[PDB]
């Protein structure tokens, strides 16, 4: 197989999205046939040198996975990519760690296959155009750079949040993410801090190519904004040499393979 191009000939552009509608995924596999086990697809004309996992921090958001999983399965597949996804499940009822999930998914998607490449994307977002690429730069790659949430702009320009991609090395290099973020924000400023201090800039597509649309939706329980977290991203070069991958410990309780996705539910403990 020769290798794809560049990049994809598929492409349409601009697409139409919208959250008000029902969603089977069994209808939604029965669209996307190509689609094995455990929601991985490769092309079958061409070999993608995207070898990409792609990591949904998650708990409790089945509808909204639902409609991630209608949309990003045929862009994923027009972008050409040899990819997976994982959605990494929080076990339990106590506060909510959205980046030291995100590491586990690194970790675990990595015992699959030679992935180099990791998306990270919050549940809830959707690309509004194909050309916004779900894979990996020569540096860190910010993704959803103009939410509608956010007026289709930066809500400031050091904003990494929502959908990002790290290649196998930017994510090494900074030894991840940091792990004892818990509760809402913060954590996705330490991981810009973590890149800048590790000589990397942030590349983003255009702000049309950009546009992402946010399923408008309620505060969760258990995910209260911590208040340590301004606190935190203020000592991020001395606290990520020794917090991150280097310090991660966790127990995978249960992994299912669905259709459309992998999912791994694990145990992430509370603060130490
Ligand atoms: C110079 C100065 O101090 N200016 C203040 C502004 O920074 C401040 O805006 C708010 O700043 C915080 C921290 O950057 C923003 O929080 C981030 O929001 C994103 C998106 O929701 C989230 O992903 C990040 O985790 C979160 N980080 C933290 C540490 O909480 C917040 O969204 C900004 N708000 C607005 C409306 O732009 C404003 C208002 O608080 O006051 C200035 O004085
Ligand atoms: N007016 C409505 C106020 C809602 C403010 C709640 C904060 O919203 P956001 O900043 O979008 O963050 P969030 O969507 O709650 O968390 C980000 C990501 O964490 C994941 N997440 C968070 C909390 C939770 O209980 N379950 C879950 O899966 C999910 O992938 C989500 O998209
Ligand atoms: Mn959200």
């Amino acid at each position: 197989l020769p290798a794809c191009p560049e990049e994809s000939p598929l492409l349409v552009g601009p697409m139409l999205i919208e959250f008000n509608m029902p969603v089977d995924l069994e209808l939604v596999a029965k669209q996307n046939p190509n689609v094995k086990m455990g929601g991985r697809y490769a092309p079958r004309d061409c070999v993608s040198p995207h070898k990409v996992a792609i990591i949904i921090p998650f708990r409790n958001r089945q509808e909204h996975l639902k409609y991630w999983l209608y949309y990003l399965h045929p862009v994923l597949q027009r972008q050409q990519l040899d990819y997976g996804i994982y959605v990494i499940n929080q076990a339990g009822d106590t506060i909510f760690n959205r980046a030291k999930l995100l590491n586990v998914g690194f970790q675990e998607a990595l015992k699959d296959y030679d992935y180099t490449c990791f998306v990270f994307s919050d549940v809830d977002l959707i690309p509004m155009n194909d050309h916004n690429a779900y894979r990996c730069f020569s540096q860190p790659r910010h993704i959803s750079v103009a939410m509608d949430k956010f007026g289709f702009s930066l809500p400031y320009v050091q904003y990494f949040g929502g959908v990002s991609a790290l290649s196998k090395q930017q994510f090494l290099t900074i030894n991840g993410f940091p792990n004892n973020y818990w509760g809402w924000g913060g954590e996705d400023d330490d991981i810009f801090n973590r890149l800048v201090f590790r000589g990397m800039s942030i590349s983003r597509p255009n702000a049309v190519v950009g546009t992402t649309r946010h399923i408008r939706h309620s505060r969760d329980k258990k995910n209260e904004p911590n208040p340590q977290r301004f606190d935190r991203i203020a000592h991020t070069k001395e606290t990520m040499l020794s917090d991150g991958l280097n310090s991660l410990t966790y127990q995978v309780l249960d992994v299912q393979r669905y259709p459309l996705y992998t999912q791994i539910t694990v145990d992430i403990g509370t603060p130490s």
